[PDB]
């Protein structure tokens, strides 16, 4: 991977995996979701970042994540080669985004598209702020000054508001709990492992008659390595919508809501 | 990835990555099984694959029953690690596939692995013995002369392992696959099974030792739909005994032993 000739955007290519594949012998969501995550590291990494800046290591500030939304047009397949574009941008005091844009290396056309939204918290109290003039400064430097959205168009689904699911659910999946594989280097669960959590609830049918074209996940609390998670799904639709709720097993204190869109094979 | 020169092994290079690493900021020995994984399949492509034409007439698969593998050292986030793979037929008992873990750096072993594979009939689930026909198809691609990755005799990777007797010392019961455990075809993915195993392992050996050896027995398999219970007893460095069986009759499904070295 490298960084674009004006330094404003990170490249890097990738080999799809005989593990990374599914039923039809291409990349899941959670494959390409865990990609994201690779590229946006590696752009954090040749900018000088290790993502909290200077001040933040200061104040025991770091980024966490609010929203994801990836819309995916094709899955690449096993063996295929991936390039995926990231970049970041501030949006004033409220945080800063990280976009995604995937592409097929041999034809260059566009295959998918990725946004995410992310907070600033203290790491000792969990306590969101505002980002200050210092870290907003520190940050500029690497991010494109004229705006620059994987998903730009006016009423958009990126920026939907997402209701909170009622009980009873259509379909559930209980008693969830990660494994150290979903771990991440300081021992929280990895993000990429709630958007699977979400996907256990969706039936096996749905999944084998339709391919998921669109995920929009919120973020609320963390799931602790000792927490149980109950996953709820109910459908709200040629297409097939649902809404989504993961919440704690025991106090049912939700940790996650999103929606899904599927298209039919 | 590409075969060797005289085309009898496979190396292939990779950059280790930011989810595949754990506390100490190196790779887990999940990455390390799902690199040895992938580089076997690139191998079996490479080579026109691992079922060959007399399996799919008769409706033949390779199914494991043993894996070993040996870290000295785990790769560090965005090291390269090269690794080199090859098989080896063992009569009509079975197939072997072997690998070495190098640091592509440095050029130095830091790993090594060995499988065994038995035949099995894909619908009835029946193991059988290697026909001359499977044979014969498969001796053209891997090495006449033994090539060991564990040659040493009374070796590590082939001893005998014991079934843990109730009660367990420690235990991480009701584990259920997801879709990101499962393949291509459905199956629980082999990489899934040491997961479950090490789950059972207290927080404080993970914390304060690296794991140098993992021997696990494959004897049967877990359905999607099926919940696993992992135990462990300490048998001594850190020595476990291990046993993953199904959290409702009882049925094993692995047995295993893990070494581990004091950091
Ligand atoms: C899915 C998904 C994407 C990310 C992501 O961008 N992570 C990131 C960005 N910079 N750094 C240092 C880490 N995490 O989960
Ligand atoms: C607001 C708010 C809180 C959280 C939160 O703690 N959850 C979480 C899960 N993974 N990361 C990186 C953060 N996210 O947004
Ligand atoms: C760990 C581990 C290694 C393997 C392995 O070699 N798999 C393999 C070999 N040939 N093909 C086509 C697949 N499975 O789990
Ligand atoms: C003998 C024998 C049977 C099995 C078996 O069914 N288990 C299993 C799990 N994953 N794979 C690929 C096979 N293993 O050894």
């Amino acid at each position: 991977g490298s960084l674009t000739e004006d330094g404003l955007s990170y490249k890097e290519k990738f080999v799809v995996r005989s593990y990374e594949v599914g039923s039809n012998k291409t990349a899941t969501v959670e494959t390409i979701a865990n990609l994201l995550q690779e590229v946006g590291c590696n752009h954090a990494q040749s900018v000088g970042f290790s993502a909290t800046t200077t001040t933040m290591r200061k104040l025991h500030l770091i980024w966490v994540t609010a929203r994801m939304h990836i819309e995916i047009y094709k899955y690449p397949a096993w063996g295929d080669v991936v390039e995926i574009e990231t970049w970041c941008q501030s949006e004033g005091r409220i945080g800063t985004r990280r976009d995604w844009i995937l592409k097929d290396s041999v034809t260059g056309e566009v295959t998918g598209r990725a946004t995410s939204k992310w907070v600033m918290m203290n790491q000792d109290t969990r306590r969101l702020q505002k980002v200050s003039d210092d870290v907003r400064d520190e940050y500029l430097v690497f991010c494109p000054q004229e705006p620059r959205l994987a998903f730009p168009e006016e009423n958009n689904r990126s920026l939907k508001k997402i209701p909170k699911l009622e009980d009873p659910a259509q379909y559930s999946m209980i008693g969830l709990k990660p494994r150290r594989a979903d771990l991440d280097m300081n021992q929280h669960v990895n993000n990429v492992t709630y958007i699977g959590w979400v996907l256990e609830s969706i039936p096996q049918e749905i999944v084998d008659t339709h391919e998921l074209q669109v995920i929009t996940l919120d973020y609320r609390r963390e799931c602790q390595q000792d927490d149980v998670v109950d996953s709820l799904t109910t459908t709200t639709s040629n297409d097939s919508q649902f809404l989504h709720l993961l919440r704690l097993s025991g106090d049912g204190q939700e940790i996650n809501r999103g929606t899904t869109l599927w298209r039919k094979k």
